[PDB]
């Protein structure tokens, strides 16, 4: 029972992985749990503001620590009271570490996390190297805010998760056997068509991404495709 | 600004119309989001097997292609003059804030989100202008990188430099024994636009030095980086 708590502003906004598609049906099925929590909760004022104007100024506004510290603190309690042993703070902002298929891989091994979404224009630096253990990034493109990036975490974590090789996908074809004038390759036999799928494998990721080329590992039978090619 | 994308998920795109800025952009009619489902042009499977043989489904091309000429015409009829086709998998170009500011000179979209494990080749053959990469990272959909793609755009729209952002703080004045640097907190217009680039040159240099390469500092900067080095 994986155990998922986001820090944000929008829970709602979850109901897109925790409703349709794989990630909802591990939902529905008690595989994972995703609980949202808002930090409005733990702000103090009638309007329970969450954020501040920035010292030493400069548009838009910061995150306050104190409704983040209290958040996450609740967070955690959750953690423990669900059994986890161990739940890391992930935080998701375009100053993390790449996020990569590597990346996943390591967190399947995890209890679950806690993920903080940021909002308006930053989050205070002290909560940052006090509350946060992990900093990711999906990308080197600016969002208003780290929900979405969130949800393509935790997307990527469950679509991987029990119950639920570097080359690029060579082309797909299906019903009609002839589209607007365009034929399925004529290659068939089961052995013809995997050497066929290789090749096709390996000239889209040596045409789009020959930098992944250096770092793939191939079989004594796909070294053999290629000198024979 | 017209948005139309292509999933078999339309609800999930209430994560970006009814949430945070982008939502406060579409109940304003800044912009329209319009999600075309799949199934309702089928005559109602979307998914079949593939010709070469092997696991998985793939989506037909037909059904994406009346999907696609509605979108077109919903596009047109909103007067759009140029509006490209954007496929969004991880076999694409990587999106950057580069490309995303790219985005800005067009009349519109139409995003088309893969479900299953893939699309037929013939289709985007004749059907996608654009296919664009969030990161290389496997999730179960398109849709969290339409909506990725969606985020920021919508966020660069009107009426709504390569180095790592700096730190930010706002009250309280001392956070769990941390205090605010008194730079921020007492400082005057020039030595405080000093430290902000020189944390963040410093910060990009430690976390993403591959960025200092790509990255032209105005005179002015050269001389705050040379008065320390």
């Amino acid at each position: 029972h994986v155990f998922f708590a986001v820090i944000t502003l929008f829970p709602e906004m979850f109901d897109a992985i925790t409703a349709y598609g794989i990630s909802g049906r591990a939902a529905k099925r008690d595989i994972v749990q995703v609980t949202c929590i808002n930090p409005r909760d733990f702000a103090e004022g009638n309007y329970r503001r969450v954020d501040e104007r920035p010292f030493g100024g400069g548009p838009g506004m910061v995150m306050m620590a104190e409704p983040l510290a209290k958040a996450i603190n609740h967070a955690k309690q959750l953690a423990s009271r669900a059994g986890c042993v161990h739940v890391p703070v992930v935080y998701m902002s375009p100053q993390g570490k790449t996020l990569n298929e590597q990346a996943v891989q390591q967190f399947v091994d995890y209890d679950g996390l806690i993920v903080l979404c940021g909002r308006y224009e930053g989050v205070d630096e002290r909560l940052i190297q006090h509350y946060v253990d992990q900093e990711w990034s999906i990308g080197d493109y600016v969002l208003s805010g780290g929900e979405l990036p969130a949800m393509v975490l935790l997307d990527s974590i469950i679509r991987r998760l029990p119950n639920v090789d570097g080359l690029l996908d060579c082309p797909q074809y299906t019903k009609p056997d002839q589209f607007e004038g365009l034929d399925v390759p004529e290659i068939g036999h089961h052995a013809n068509i995997e050497k066929w799928r290789f090749l096709q494998r390996y000239q889209r990721t040596l045409e789009r991404r020959p930098e992944l080329i250096e770092q793939v590992t191939l079989t004594k039978q796909q070294k053999k495709w290629l000198s024979d090619e």
